[PDB]
């Protein structure tokens, strides 16, 4: 069974996990100006991403105890690990569009008519098609979100043993939740494990996605930018 204190830390972040320039009508596809207004509409969205993703973290017991600077390369690794992992959350396998609101939905092919690669945008569509086969819950989702936040070996983070010790009671609360809702499935918790290690390969093509798309002249605004810009 679980333990009191972890059935409390699960309810919190539950709890706490519950709280635009317009597509071009009609352009080209090949059009430039087109290009450009599909680009910046992608990155607004983005950034009211890391708005709630920055806003869930100081929920998170702990994180604002932490050194300022490990809060920043905490949320600074993480940011697009926490968006592919909601990305999937939301992804509708019918109409194979990721899904930001209800009427805002893309398919691959929205993706390609703003510049962006099919190296970044296959890897991104099967990560979230095959997140609908793990079949993860509210508590699971919430549980990983925190354990992908807590990761002591981000770059430029100052107090590693204490990321990890904060990490811990959450990769050990999930472990028995796993193990009491699926007792016959003992493949799911590695299988949870897996996806944390795909979101550091689809964390590092997303990096590449940008830099590319700086060489088209394509720039990120001043908030994503620091985030996500490499720079000598
Ligand atoms: O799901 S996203 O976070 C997303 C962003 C905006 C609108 C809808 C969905 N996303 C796809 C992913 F699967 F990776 F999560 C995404 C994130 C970041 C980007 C970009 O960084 C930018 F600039 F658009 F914000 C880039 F296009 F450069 F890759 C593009 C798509």
């Amino acid at each position: 069974q679980l333990t009191a204190a972890q059935e409390l830390m699960i309810q919190q972040l539950v709890a706490a996990q519950l709280q635009v320039t317009p597509w071009p009508l009609g352009a080209d596809p090949q059009s430039r100006d087109a290009r450009q207004q599909r680009f910046a509409h992608f990155t607004e969205l983005a950034i009211i991403s890391v708005q709630e993703i920055v806003d869930f973290a100081k929920q998170v017991p702990g994180f604002l105890q932490l050194g300022r600077e490990d809060q920043i390369a905490l949320l600074k690794a993480s940011t697009i690990e926490i968006m592919l992992l909601e990305t999937a959350r939301r992804y509708n396998h019918e109409t194979e569009c990721i899904t930001f609101l209800k009427d805002f939905t893309y398919s691959k092919d929205d993706f390609h008519r703003a510049g962006l690669q099919v190296e970044f945008i296959n890897p991104i569509f099967e990560f979230s098609r095959a997140m609908r086969r793990l079949g993860l819950d509210d508590a699971e989702y919430a549980l990983l979100i925190a354990i992908n936040i807590f990761s002591a070996d981000r770059p430029n983070v100052q107090e590693p043993g204490r990321v990890e010790a904060l990490q811990q009671p959450y990769v050990e609360a999930l472990l028995s939740y796993t193990r009491i809702k699926r007792p016959q499935d003992q493949l799911r918790f590695p299988r949870m494990l897996m996806k944390l290690v795909s979101l550091r390969t689809l964390s590092s093509v997303h990096s590449e996605q940008v830099f590319a798309l700086r060489l088209q002249d394509k720039k990120l605004p001043p908030l994503l930018s620091e985030i996500w810009d490499v720079h000598e």
